[PDB]
């Protein structure tokens, strides 16, 4: 068992309502004015086909800068200088207003809702997930701290061999309904997560989107909230931003904390302006000066062993689900595959969000492009 | 095979993407804007529990009202008199811009686009529905006309004994994505609709929830268009709605025509705001005027041998996707299970709007008192 989970509404019982009980009493007074929750569905626009290129200032700098977005599979690209909007491009067919899928910058969100309750006293860092999670007992969480789960350095059998549905990558997918379901399958994420071994080793960095929504799941215990309605509590109600955020939900409704948020990239950069407004958002504090400070200086540098991160960047690390460059810039971001980027560049006070469809996850081809962009971007904003 | 269907993207291949391919290119790029089509997903609210009661001047005429609402499980209710929300009441944990299932109040919606394209001369009624959809030649569908399918007066072999698996109405909502599939079910909407058998007869109405998916088909092979797509450009764009509405849709993509519509209720009341204004909507003529008076005027009384609805409405009728009670007030109104309408007061030029969640899908019960607040109202509404 995995122990008690938020109800979808009040008084709803245990793992209610499914798709089959939905329309039936008293699920349906929920479910009726929650249903996409339940059945994949298609906005109805209420509005009655060329790409928006705004590339403002910075185009005299970036001469080929549209071809190069263009090049990544650009969908939407916007540079936040302070709290201008001083750049902004969308391919054909994308609107400005339009939610893209954040895939692992949603880590970066989920981390932030951890941050909050760090500062209000709620989640100690330094404890066991198992004081917070105690069904993970038995499990490769049963022992790491809450700390070690932020900062992913904990070892765990995680099969990546995605093509392989014997994989942890796709079985996890599957537990959350981001793919069908096979025979014997996890009931939901929770379970899936409980399934998880490794060699008790600690301290070097393992990238496991598995850590993230372990890290949802304490949220939920502690605040005895759906991760869903913490994420927009503790972080997305507090921006002013224009849009509702989105996220996936497994059966149960526990949403996709590791990749499945979708918002606008002008909404997503005012995450990072918070970041750069030392955790203070336009509805209040989110998360404490503290807490950016840490964020901004990285985590062990020890613990990164990543190639695919270090051969780009050599003093780079990973902490509370932020990456950390470690370059002279001290560039920080949220990553998430096929090109999403939430790009921090202090020095300038800007935010730069670049959200993606490459025909890869990943490859280091496509990240050396996507880096020298981002990288390009951030220099043309410096003073001169 | 049930023949070419709108893709879900530029240059898809059909049935593209599904679960398990929406990740992988070319899909993703679309995939990747429009997640919530393939996974269920939950709003994160941008905005940081009681019921809102405004019912305005005619609170006094109806003392009990909000006990009335409260009784049939009201959501949400708004009247619309003119142009003027005259009175509105959401429950404690629905706000006034909340969206809600219309279940077949949907319908209403599909005839009015079958309308706007009669209207374009881009069917006939008179044609039969293999003119359009060849590939329902051998089912219940083969012979009959769009009118006739368009007023339900088509003979069909369709058990509506729900619980029953085996029932055709339990068998269109999991071919459709409303509850679990099982094995050796329709791959989608448009296979389940060409199961379909009767004994050929026509002219008596029979409500079936499948003929308004035909008619959605229908206009998919018309329009070449998503009939997501074509609930917008032809009706839901021109109403200078406040939102977005929202519909589920099928593994194909296929909006549920016949049932599966949420929008807001203030935004529900512009449609029937256009049936009143005799077609013309503030983005431009939705259907002709003619279209409205032949809604207005009821569908053949020889017809209608629904004793559930000439019992209280002897003289009522069924036409293009609406209930005509011949009432001496000449009411007309779409309805859906657990409690929904739009109904129509031509005397007074208003609109009703009551979204609902009835415990059960129907009683006579639960309709003898939803009608009577229908009638209190409307009559509330006269001159005096």
């Amino acid at each position: 068992s995995t122990g008690q989970h938020p109800a979808r509404y009040p008084g709803a019982a245990a793992g209610e309502p499914t798709l089959d009980s939905w329309q039936e009493p008293p699920h349906n007074r929920w479910a009726f004015a929650h249903l996409g929750e339940m059945v994949p569905s298609a906005a109805v626009s209420r509005r009655p086909g060329h790409a928006l290129a705004r590339l403002g200032a910075i185009a005299a700098q970036l001469p080929d800068l549209e071809q190069r977005l263009e090049q990544t599979y650009t969908d939407a690209f916007l540079v936040l200088r302070g709290t201008e909007v001083v750049a902004e491009y969308y391919r054909a067919g994308f609107a400005p207003d339009d939610r893209h899928l954040l895939m692992s910058v949603s880590k970066s969100l989920c981390g932030t809702v951890v941050g909050a309750l760090v500062d209000e006293g709620r989640i100690d860092p330094a404890q066991p997930v198992t004081e917070y999670v105690p069904e993970l007992a038995g499990s490769v969480y049963d022992g790491p701290s809450v700390l070690q789960v932020l900062d992913m350095q904990i070892s765990i059998d995680y099969n990546e061999d995605y093509v392989d549905p014997a994989s942890e990558v796709q079985t996890h997918d599957r537990s959350a309904g981001w793919r069908t379901r096979r025979h014997g399958d996890p009931a939901d994420t929770y379970e899936f997560l409980t399934t998880l071994r490794g060699d008790g080793s600690t301290g070097e960095f393992q990238y496991c989107s598995a850590n993230t929504d372990v890290l949802a799941w304490i949220v939920e215990r502690v605040t005895g909230l759906r991760y869903v309605e913490a994420l927009s509590t503790y972080l997305w109600a507090k921006l002013d931003a224009d849009r509702d955020a989105t996220i996936t939900v497994d059966t149960t409704g526990f949403g996709f904390a590791n990749g499945g948020v979708s918002c606008t990239a002008r909404d997503l950069a005012r995450v990072g302006r918070m970041m750069l407004d030392g955790g203070v958002a336009p509805g209040g504090r989110v998360v404490s000066e503290d807490w950016v400070r840490r964020v901004l200086a990285g985590g062990s540098h020890e613990a990164m062993t990543d190639k695919g991160f270090t051969n780009t960047f050599p003093d780079g690390s990973y902490t509370r689900q932020w990456w950390c460059t470690g370059n002279e810039r001290g560039n920080v971001s949220g990553i998430g595959i096929h090109g999403q980027n939430l790009w921090l560049d202090p020095l300038t006070d800007s935010v730069i969000v670049k959200l993606s469809s490459w025909p890869d996850p990943y490859t280091e081809h496509w990240h050396r492009l996507q880096n020298g962009i981002l990288l390009d971007v951030s220099r043309a904003l410096d003073a001169v």
